[PDB]
């Protein structure tokens, strides 16, 4: 049969993939979690959906994982302690762990079932979950950051007021925050709203980086990249990845794509000023 | 044979196991032309897509993201040339590239050849924002094979050739002036990276001095992006930095996707694809 994806907000279209083998399909305590192998004659491999929205495919998971992971960290002078909220597939953490500067990373994900299913059906994404520089919790990020002290983390990556206020609060003075931002084609209003809320919460700067992800609606998604410190230009890498030893293992991210990600179509450019 | 209230479904033989579909609100055209199947319909009015054109079952234009591809092709090429006075567009029957090229004050004449006169007719009726350029008298619009058209054209006729569709590419090189720019509808770095590598190498070997691939976000196309090979007949020219920035022309603010920053960023490729460009 077929997995069909559609959206009541964008009513008259759908996107479908052939299911070759259902590997998981159950409610969880927090969301519907579907994993299946897609057409072995196609490129998508294993696919994971949450409440019927594709979240991860074998084919392009590298895109969003490297952009969040390295755009943020390469914007920091020396990132040693890292929080990931959500990110339970482990992909971002894998990308975080490539950085030698990283001493420790906590990863907090509301949904234990996601990580378990990930270890089972996404080995190349989940390996990183048992790494000794990581600690993995099953819990609400909202609570977790409310119970975290000031000046704890150099980087907070949010891969899903008092929340945004807390995040600024837990970052050190050169803190860098990034999130999974939405689509400039479907959520532009909401991107504008967030950008400005995030800034009025007390972050010095907020800049939106666009990336190409084929399996997400409209072919792209972005991340808001936010600096606690004033005078920081996140759009030009602070510490290029080309000097670190893992650069040539990356399949999407480099310094030219860093810079380029912040050039927006004219209709959307007002997000970045 | 499509009917209002049903869904248009597209699949591909070549990438089995995916499908894409749009609800049809009203059929405005659905018949074979002497060249291809041409489908036009209004999509769901509670959605953003407006009117939609399909050729042989591949969507080609929607009201929605129309401007991306047309502006990228018109402007990346024209802003890479010192003085584009005479322009040829092969394909482009809908009028979209031509509306972008005609924005430019230096353009003195533009010929467009598209093999299917029906595409041009139905664009006149159903895409007024795209096709108004087609009646412009700085343009000459012929129905004809672009291949036979370039073959019958003398050397160094054009400053810029835009292909919106080996003996062909050599003709293209021949009909351009020493200063010429050619750009085309490239394919996708996700679906035909090998093809893009091959086209580029051989456009170079044909005799073009440089060829660089420009990536753009088009949400209605397979995998949500597509590209254009931007090729310079003369040596030592860098198409990846605007020769004549659009920001110095009167119409810069009318554009919805393209500007100089977008121009430079479009040549940055994800690492797996960057060898196309070096
Ligand atoms: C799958 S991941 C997105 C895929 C790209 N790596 C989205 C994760 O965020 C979690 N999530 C959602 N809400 C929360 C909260 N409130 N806290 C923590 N994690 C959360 C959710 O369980 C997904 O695993
Ligand atoms: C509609 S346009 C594609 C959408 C981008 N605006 C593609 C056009 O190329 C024409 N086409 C295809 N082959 C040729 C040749 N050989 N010559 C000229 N025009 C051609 C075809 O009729 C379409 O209208
Ligand atoms: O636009 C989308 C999906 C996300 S924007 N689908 C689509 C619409 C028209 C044509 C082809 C695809
Ligand atoms: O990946 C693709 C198409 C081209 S890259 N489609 C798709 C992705 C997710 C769900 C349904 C379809």
């Amino acid at each position: 049969g077929w997995f069909r994806e559609e959206n009541d907000q964008w009513p008259g279209q759908a996107m479908s993939l052939r299911v070759e083998k259902v590997l998981y399909d159950a409610p969880t305590k927090f969301q519907h979690l579907t994993i299946f192998e897609s057409d072995p004659k196609g490129p998508w491999g294993t696919v994971m959906a949450l409440d019927g929205c594709i979240q991860v495919t074998d084919y392009d998971e590298f895109v969003y994982h490297e952009v969040l992971g390295h755009t943020s960290l390469c914007s920091h002078p020396k990132p040693e302690r890292v929080l990931i909220i959500g990110g339970g597939d482990g992909g971002v953490l894998r990308e975080v762990l490539r950085h030698g500067t990283v001493e420790h990373c906590d990863l907090v994900d509301i949904d234990g079932e996601v990580m378990e299913q990930s270890k089972q059906h996404f080995p190349q994404i989940s390996r990183s979950l048992a790494d000794p520089r990581a600690t993995v919790r099953v819990g609400d990020g909202l609570a977790f950051v409310r119970q975290t002290p000031d000046n704890t983390y150099d980087v907070v990556i949010i891969d899903t007021e008092a929340f945004y206020k807390d995040v600024l609060r837990i970052l050190k003075p050169d803190g860098i925050c990034c999130n999974q931002g939405e689509s400039i084609w479907l959520d532009l209003e909401l991107i504008e709203k967030m950008s400005r809320f995030i800034r009025e919460t007390g972050f010095a700067s907020v800049q939106y980086a666009l990336m190409h992800v084929p399996t997400y609606p409209c072919g792209s998604i972005g991340t808001l990249v936010c600096s606690k410190k004033a005078g920081v230009d996140v759009t030009k890498p602070l510490r290029p990845v080309e000097d670190m030893p893992f650069a040539k293992d990356l399949k999407y991210y480099d310094s030219e794509m860093h810079k380029a990600s912040f050039a927006l179509p004219r209709f959307a450019r007002h997000i970045n000023n």
